[PDB]
RNA sequence: GGCCAGUCUGGCGUUUGGUGACAGCGCCAAGUUCUUCGGAAUUGGGAAAUCCUACUGGCC
C-alpha cells in the first residue's frame, strides 16, 4: 500500500512520464500526488493508483514535514523529488 | 473470458480540466466539402442504433 511521502513515475494522463510525491492517501486506489513546482499542493491532482508506478523511495523530509504539521510545502516536495533524482 | 460505463481524423505545445482513454485552447498535417483560388468549413467506420473496430475506467 502507498505511503505519505513515497516517490511515484506518472504512467497515464497529460503529466505521464514525470515523477511526483504521493502526499494524500484517500483509500487504497486513489491517492492525490503534488510536486512542488508545476504541480504545487493547492493544486494537488487526484491519480487513480493504477495509473502510478510505486518507486522504493519515501522522502523523509516529505514523511517529517506530515509528521510534525500535518501539511507539506512546495519547497520541501521540490527538494524531496531533486534529491531522489540525484542519488536515484 | 463476461458485463456496465466511457473516448474519437493524425501530430506536437500547454503550471487548463479529466482516475483515465482523452478533452479544452493553440498551431502543424491529412481526408472531405466550398472558393472571391489569397483562403475558408469540417472530422473514426456505417444507410442506421439498443451497431462496429481501436482504446480507457469500474464490476465479476
Amino acid at each position: 500500500s502507498p505511503e505519505i511521502g513515497q516517490i511515484v513515475k506518472i504512467v497515464k494522463g497529460r503529466d505521464r512520464d514525470q515523477f511526483s510525491v504521493i502526499i494524500k492517501r484517500v483509500d487504497d486506489r486513489f491517492v492525490y500526488i503534488a510536486d512542488g513546482d508545476k504541480r504545487k499542493v493547492d493544486r494537488a491532482k487526484r491519480k487513480n493508483m493504477n495509473h502510478l508506478k510505486l518507486i522504493d523511495h519515501i522522502s523523509p523530509e516529505v514523511r517529517h514535514s506530515f509528521e510534525e504539521t500535518g501539511k507539506v510545502t512546495n519547497g520541501k516536495l521540490r527538494f524531496a523529488l531533486k534529491k531522489f533524482l540525484e542519488e536515484h
